[PDB]
């Protein structure tokens, strides 16, 4: 007991949680990877919109060795906000150990638990122990304003895995915690993780990762998006950041197509004393993400040639419409879960987890 289990997914977008809640199952939330110096003191998913905390750690170093920050969504606003540097085509390690342990708090806080160990359940895109050893140690996070303003969380990370090799990085589409632990309602295989910002294309071959011919692409939802956001605007001639465009609009729609698949969406945006019907703007990006995805997978199936080919990520969602058709295929198997799909990685991680745990 006094412990705090889950898988840690990170990225340049979010930093993705999924843990054990105190009903045994599976709760996850995203942080967005942007922090903020912040004063000393105060100034679904109701808890991360406001993150004001005081982090003492010793991975952090000089000035941010024992400081307060705003994370997530509270920094996206901030004027010096920092956010992961990328160039025309660490030391920012703050950058991605905060929004982790901030993570790690709330998930803490949820579940009522002041001292949380948390082993350390993660992945690595394209060395393992060294990287573990940025995150062993005892770290506190102070909440310094919004839901949990005055708690005050120790984590202590002992033991850790990346997950590089076996099944571990699957182990989402097979199984899921339910007060622990049931089964869902090959042996060379290909994961697709679709992304915001990036994909990633990993091929497993006789129960290790293929290093060679795993890649990486930037073939990420996000630009599809610009694209359609851009395209509803002129069309007026509304949202303020991609996700509260795919919550508020995006998701609800794509919801009623998974339960109904004869269901037509319907996409409308109310911007000032206009009311627009952008449905086929939103659908052109959608069927644009998913051939230009469904092009991609291909060539990767072949280049891998594997067995079978697994497609998770948020972007099955967003270009539900089309990817959708990857059910009727052999050779592609989407989650059967699929509204858990942009959590899979999180969630195998996790499910990788409970079971290094006995
Ligand atoms: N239910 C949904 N319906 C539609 N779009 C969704 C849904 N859930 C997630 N998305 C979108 O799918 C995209 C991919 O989400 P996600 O895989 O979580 O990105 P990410 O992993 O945080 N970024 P990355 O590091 O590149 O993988 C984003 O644009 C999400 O907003
Ligand atoms: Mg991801």
């Amino acid at each position: 007991k006094n412990m705090l289990l889950g898988g840690f997914d990170t990225g340049n977008i979010k930093a993705k949680i999924s843990f054990l809640n105190e009903k045994g199952n599976i709760e996850s939330f995203a942080i967005p990877t942007v922090i903020a110096e912040a004063p000393p003191a105060k100034i679904k998913d109701e808890d991360i919109e406001l993150l004001h905390v005081r982090i003492i750690s010793n991975s952090l170093d000089g000035d941010a060795r024992s400081r307060a920050w705003y994370v997530g969504a509270y920094a996206k606003d901030q004027e010096d906000r920092q956010e992961p540097t990328v160039d025309e085509m660490q030391k920012n390690k703050k950058l991605h150990l905060i929004p982790l342990f901030t993570s790690m708090a709330v998930a803490a806080a949820r579940i009522g638990k002041e001292e949380v160990s948390v082993p350390f359940s993660g992945g690595m895109p394209i060395g393992e122990e060294q990287i573990l050893e940025m995150l062993y140690g005892e770290h506190t996070v102070e909440f310094l304003d919004g839901t949990y303003e005055g708690k005050k969380i120790k984590i202590t990370i002992n033991d850790g895995t990346m997950n590089v090799e076996g099944v571990s990085s699957v182990l989402a589409i097979l199984f899921d915690i339910v007060n622990g632990e049931i089964v869902e309602v090959g042996e060379s295989y290909a994961i697709n993780d679709l992304g915001a910002g990036t994909s990633d294309n990993a091929f497993f071959e006789d129960g290790e990762l293929n290093k060679k011919l795993s890649t990486n692409t930037d073939l990420g939802t996000n630009k599809y998006i610009d694209e359609i956001l851009k395209n509803i605007k002129e069309r007026f001639m509304p949202f303020k950041t991609r996700e509260d465009f795919i919550q508020r609009l995006v998701m609800p729609e794509v919801e009623k197509m998974i339960e109904d698949d004869t269901y037509k969406p319907t996409f409308s945006v109310k911007w000032g004393p206009v009311k627009e019907n952008v449905t086929d703007i939103v659908m052109d990006g959608m069927l644009k993400y998913a051939e230009d995805q469904k092009a991609s997978l291909d060539k990767f199936w072949d280049k891998t040639n594997a067995d079978k080919n697994i497609v998770v990520g948020g972007g099955v969602l967003f270009g539900y419409a089309g990817l959708r058709d990857l059910k009727e295929q052999d050779g592609f198997i989407l989650p059967k879960n699929i509204q858990e799909s942009a959590y899979f990685t999180s969630r195998s991680y996790l499910i990788a987890n409970l079971l290094e745990q006995l």
